[PDB]
């Protein structure tokens, strides 16, 4: 109110300013809304006039869990293996048939089981999720973690008793409750999270796009492979989840050294130090929070493609697929975790990875920044450091190696959203930080559609947009307040003090 | 009472997997003419100034 | 003394203990010392036993002042010439027949003069220095400086009145005291620094590459152009340094617009807020002190080659000579100083220079970094940006565009040293940051000796060591102690912060 003082004849004409603006603002979300035509002679311009409006709701984020690119022993994974198999074995006087990899790779098949059970358990709850003011409640939510929204309607007994059993059949392995890694996986992927704390706001998700599998080697080692989890138009019931879990613990059970490494760390941390898994019930209802951490390190979020299988063709690219290895003839026995980047899906190159090849901008609300809020602000960001090299004469895709990453990495995003042609039904676009717009008329309005309906997103991911036409990307597509240009020396050295914290246990005798 | 034999300077790889590097070498120093010689001389005598005494 | 008691035997016999260790320990530096040889037969090899010491004494750092990078008229030196026309045309009722920019190029003409009257004054100062413990003084610094040791010597008087007068005739024009400007320079190009804080030290000195002499032109402007100064072996005598302030101040006094500018800041910022070049006599000495800061900024200093003449050759770069220029008609009548860096005066590419183009190392002394001590240490480190285009088909060197510089820029650095062969005379070495070793035998133990005597400099410059023979550069050679790795942006904050600074005028009524 700078030199404004006031009209004074809204102070004595008060009921004619009332009644002369009296508008519904409460709309429903979830739904198409029709604004109309302020010109009526205007329906003889067809697509010229646009009359449309659909709000988004929810954007999940599909995430990859990582122990943080591990290439030599003196890695953060490496060394966390060698704490906690010398308090495991040495400080309490456990077991000698397993060494300090085989602990470390069977803690990080337990993230997985927990990574599981938080993400059904997030389908279970949110399934009881309806609200007036937002019809995207629980349909698009349901939908964007690939879930069948009638099967978990009809069968909702059988999924909340399928949730229960695996919290209980997982208390047959032991894990630290005081590695911070399991904390961090599991409140991630437990949560709804708002965009800006409103009434009819946006949701933000966070879905594993794929899980890691032990698989167990003869005297070559131990390997941890993906184990993909669905895509958010699937339709999966809850026999599909069933088979995941089943071939999940398949290799786990039946292991006799995961069975003296299960006693082994229950003896070592106790009873009341080991992960539990808490029994849901009818009334367990998650509600979204406004965590303004949690929107910080997704506004700061660089994905980094798809998972290479072992199934995926990558011309010039032959054994590059995502794997957590270990063998003890191979670099001194240490963990490896050395994964490219850049995979889209295809055997081709995605041309827009080209994009994520400068540095990345950190932005953060306000004007002062904490420690915690810098180091947490990182957490998804991934820069890619080196082109692959390419085996052989000719390759299709380019591959990525980058210069660290955190304890997890953002394979994609999806949002949902209402269409804008009939029948209004929900629209799942899956994509990447970069985006292609190919050399066509049918991509301009469908990206800037997609552009519209990303910046309704508050702290949203910051996009790149290459143009076919014109050979050319556009830079960082947000609103920035106060940023700063970030190298990848600097995001390593981020990425390792919280990769070294995520594995760190306090229970130990380590610096009492 | 005693006598140097040697020195043994450990440093990290410049290459990737960046594993350790064992150079071992006494006070005096030949450098052959070769080309992989006299930069990797260089960074010897650029790691050796790191310390202090 | 962690747990050595002590041997006790030495404390019961200290007079052997006092006769078996009675050595000489403070050599002079200044002249050659033969360590003889251990093995008396050791004669048969001839260069295989290296019996040679020299210690070398001073390290001249060789600078040319500038305004900091002016391309556009949101550049630093248009705003403090915007504030300076302020205040002196409007603030204070002055004279209407010159312009922004003219005021600026005229004050930044008198730093020139008041460099040349430090430079003339330390010369003067040095001459009478004579030491038992260093055999450098004064010759070498006197060498360094580009003068005859023995014209200073035997015309002493007329050296000193001609000093005098300089400071004489510098009164007849006015520049405000309160730019820090003016005292950083005369602080630079007035003092002897010490590298270590001890008897025997080295000596550091500033000395201009060259100055800037004021050319008037018609309505087309006014141009500031360079003016070499003398180099390290032209045994200058007084008269050429009297032709250099004669030509310096040439067009000066007779200029009108230079009378009117200069009682217009003569009334604007009165006679005790000038510019006072203290006059000195027959008992004034400089002494070598001990300046942390002086060292933080010299250990992260950044050559960026000889300055561009109009005389100057350059095959494929025909309008690349340094100079500040200003024309109401080009850039909206901006200060444009914008060279190009790189060049080391011959037609050719120093190949070495491709060394400075990756990012700084800053490296600071101690655990703990005021923001003062960062903003001072990188003072005079420049950053290359981008190649400078070729006009034409072919181009012998290889010019730099910067990210912006301070308030001065650091051209080459020379050592003077004793020679290691007989009569032992002093030897002058001109060297960048980047030093070529061609492939030829005579060349290696010559930057190897280089190398040693940079090393006994305690906060020497950083070098970049290029080999013909591997075609390859290795990087900074220097002991590290607490460091940064600095980008482009970074270090253009910073210059834009420091250039800000140095031209601001605290005089004014701009934020009383």
């Amino acid at each position: 109110e700078s030199t404004r003082n006031d009209v004074a004849w809204y102070a004595r004409y008060p009921h004619i300013l009332e009644e002369a603006t009296r508008l519904p603002f409460a709309y429903p979300i979830g739904q198409y809304y029709d604004t109309g035509y302020s010109v009526a002679s205007a329906t003889e311009w067809s697509k010229y006039v646009d009359t449309s409006l659909t709000i988004p709701g929810v954007m999940c984020v599909n995430f990859t869990p990582t122990p943080g690119e591990s290439y030599n022993k003196n890695s953060p994974i490496n060394i966390a293996a060698q704490n906690v198999y010398t308090y495991v074995r040495h400080m309490n006087s456990g077991h000698a048939n397993y060494e300090q990899a085989d602990l470390m790779m069977y803690l990080l098949a337990m993230d997985s089981l927990y990574i599981f059970h938080s993400y059904v358990r997030k389908i279970l709850a949110i399934s009881k999720l309806y609200t007036p003011v937002n019809k995207y409640f629980p349909r698009a939510l349901l939908v964007a973690l690939g879930v069948d929204p009638e099967d978990v309607f009809a069968n909702q007994a059988q999924w909340e008793y399928f949730v229960n059993m695996v919290a209980y059949r997982a208390g047959a392995f032991a894990a630290p409750a005081s590695m911070t890694y399991y904390e961090r996986h599991a409140w991630m992927s437990n949560g709804l999270y708002v965009d800006q704390d409103v009434t009819r706001a946006q949701i933000y998700m966070f879905k594993p796009t794929m899980l890691w599998k032990y698989e167990n080697l003869g005297t070559t080692g131990t390997k941890l492979v993906p184990l993909m989890m669905p895509k958010a138009g699937d339709n999966r019931k809850l026999v599909d989840f069933q088979v995941l879990f089943n071939n999940l613990v398949s290799t786990m059970l039946g292991d006799e050294d995961f069975g003296i490494m299960s006693g082994d760390v229950f003896k070592a941390f106790g009873a009341d130090g080991l992960v539990k898994l808490l029994a849901v019930d009818s009334t367990t209802m998650t509600l979204p929070t406004y965590d303004p951490l949690i929107l910080a390190q997704i506004h700061s979020a660089r994905a980094v493609g798809a998972p290479i299988l072992e199934t995926s063709t990558l011309t010039g690219f032959p054994g590059r697929q995502w794997q957590i290895t270990q063998n003890p003839d191979v670099n001194n026995g240490a963990i490896i975790f050395h994964p490219s980047f850049g995979y889209d899906g295809q055997d081709h190159e995605e041309l827009s990875f080209r994009a994520m090849c400068s540095n990345m901008i950190l932005n953060l609300p306000g004007e002062a920044h904490s420690a915690e809020m810098i180091i947490e602000a990182t957490r998804l960001a991934t820069m890619f450091q080196v082109k692959a090299v390419p085996a052989g004469d000719t390759s299709k895709p380019v591959l990525y190696l980058p210069n660290g990453f955190g304890t997890e990495v953002v394979n994609d995003y999806t949002m949902i959203s209402v269409d804008k042609a009939t029948p209004h039904d929900l629209t799942i676009h899956t994509f990447f930080n970069n985006i292609l717009v190919p050399n066509a008329k049918e991509n301009y309005v469908a990206n800037l559609e997609l552009l519209n309906n990303i910046i309704q997103f508050d702290w949203a991911p910051q996009l790149y947009l290459t143009y076919g036409i014109a050979q050319e990307s556009f830079g960082p597509f947000a609103q920035l307040n106060d940023w700063t240009i970030l190298t990848g020396e600097t995001l390593a050295r981020m990425h390792e003090v919280c990769v070294t914290s995520m594995f760190d246990v306090p229970q130990m005798g380590f610096n009492k």
